[PDB]
């Protein structure tokens, strides 16, 4: 009938009034996010005299002690910057209230999912790509720290908040599926278009993981539709395909769930398994880019920075991302030194 007093609901979570003022400090204004940790709202700060962000976490032995670990990761990491010039959001403080955790966040702005929905999926400027490029890439030489060596394991446009509406300037958020470098304990990580193809593959992963992620990421943002939208691991697989070819035999020769999308003939080299799709590697990026067709569609005939010399600047970049093999995917440092950022 009632679940805490009152306070909780069917799924542990904490019905959010509006206009309720908690630890006579904080002004509950709106419900703004929500997910499988619990909610999230827009909270106004009576010391600090700010608006905040505070994540109201279930009330769940589980939710709490993955919460936990975030706050961990997001204190360390915070203690590593302080001046904020590495666009991770900042957990400000944390404390029970009513049997939820919550952490107060700074008040970002909306996200890069909100950014391309505004754009009816039309994507954004090579430009203001540019940019979130620069500074994501700069985000994960923070996170490859040898202190932290943290790994998101969750990029996707949606985890990607500006700070204004006004400015190009973002934050990384939510590091509930994040932990660091560790031996594998887990296998089915990330969002489906954005999970590597290690992942997929069921092999060792590391740092390099994220970097594909944002491979993916940064075309969707500029063509406005993702790149590799699988309905599948399967369908997300072979879209991969397409467009890179077939995966290096020493990679595939490893690999535990190779025999899930490829099969291996009795010369020793791997083909894909019928099931639709363009043949291997024939969906070239040089063509998805528009490099020499003014770019996604012609929306961007004529336009500064939009060139072919730019968009082949580009391309170059986002290939080395996307490189199958883990060890030579560009790190982010060697990414900051890429001519895309002159
Ligand atoms: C949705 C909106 O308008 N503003 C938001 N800002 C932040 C900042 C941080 C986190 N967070 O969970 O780390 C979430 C949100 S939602």
């Amino acid at each position: 009938k009632v679940y805490n007093d009152g306070y909780d609901d069917d799924n542990y979570d904490y019905i959010v009034k509006n206009g309720e003022k908690w630890m006579d400090r904080y002004e509950i204004d709106s419900l703004i996010g929500k997910g499988s940790f619990g909610q999230v709202v827009k909270a106004y700060d009576r010391v600090e005299q700010e608006w905040v962000a505070i994540k109201i976490i279930k009330n769940k032995k589980a939710f709490l002690n993955q919460a936990q670990i975030e706050v961990r990761l997001l204190e360390l990491m915070n203690k590593h910057d302080t001046e904020m010039k590495y666009y991770i959001v900042h957990l400000k403080r944390h404390f029970m209230f009513r049997n939820h955790l919550c952490l107060v966040f700074e008040m970002l702005s909306y996200n890069l999912y909100d950014l391309l929905r505004n754009t009816n999926f039309r994507g954004v400027s090579l430009n203001l790509t540019r940019k979130f490029a620069q500074q994501m890439c700069t985000a994960l030489l923070f996170l490859a720290t040898p202190e932290l060596s943290i790994i998101h394991c969750d990029l996707k446009p949606e985890n990607i908040l500006l700070c204004n509406p006004k400015r190009s300037a973002i934050k990384i958020v939510d590091f509930g599926s994040s932990c660091q470098l560790g031996q594998r304990i887990y296998q089915y990580i990330q969002s489906r278009f954005y999970r590597s193809p290690e992942v997929l593959l069921g092999m060792p992963y590391d740092l390099a993981i994220d970097m594909w992620s944002l491979g993916c990421i940064l075309v969707e943002m500029h063509t406005g539709e993702p790149l590799f939208s699988g309905a599948n691991e399967v369908d997300q697989m072979n879209k991969i395909v397409e467009v890179l070819g077939i995966p290096p035999a020493h990679i595939l020769d490893q690999a535990p769930k190779a025999r899930k999308f490829f099969e291996k003939l009795p010369d020793g080299t791997w083909n894909l398994k019928k099931t639709e799709y363009k043949p291997p590697g024939t969906r070239k990026l040089h063509n998805i880019l528009g490099v020499e067709t003014g770019g996604p569609g012609g929306r961007r005939a004529g336009e500064s920075g939009h060139t072919v010399a730019d968009y082949l600047k580009f391309k170059d970049l986002i290939l080395r991302m996307l490189d199958y093999d883990p060890k030579t995917r560009i790190q982010p440092y060697y990414a900051l030194q890429h001519s895309f950022f002159k």
